[PDB]
């Protein structure tokens, strides 16, 4: 059988992770403005996630299919990215 | 056989994510300061990571692993948790 019981272990780590990180999310979402964050960096980002999805479908796994979505819903950025609007 | 191919292309993806986002890193690090991160974020960070090396080993995967390693050490974070020390 496939590996499915494992993958449900890594999703769990998976949303630990985002969980640790999101409140991060939060703390810049309150101000809607990316100090830090320039806007080529969203870009690339994006290429990060989509990669992300891509490797799921290869891999058959629908854990780190939901966990990636889910990772990138918690990233956000657009917000941001609206500062500077283009 | 394991599927060890199929990690590669995974390992290069979590890197293109962590190229990505490594920037912001950078540009945190340069004034050593946490502006919106919270002290306690960090805590909360390492368990996510650790939790990633333990699926790792069971997942019996080096590629992953590897990533994970890589991924922290861009992440940093110390330095801004020095400014409040402790």
């Amino acid at each position: 059988m496939d590996p499915f019981l494992i993958k449900l272990i890594g999703f769990a780590a998976a949303t630990c992770t985002t969980v640790a990180y999101a409140p991060q999310f939060i703390k810049v979402l309150k101000t809607r403005s990316a100090r830090d964050i320039s806007l080529g960096m969203f870009l690339v980002m994006v290429l990060g996630l989509a990669l992300w999805l891509i490797y799921g479908l290869l891999s058959g796994d629908a854990p780190l299919i939901a966990s990636n979505a889910v990772t990138m819903l918690l990233a956000g950025g657009i917000l941001v990215m609206k500062l500077r609007y283009g």
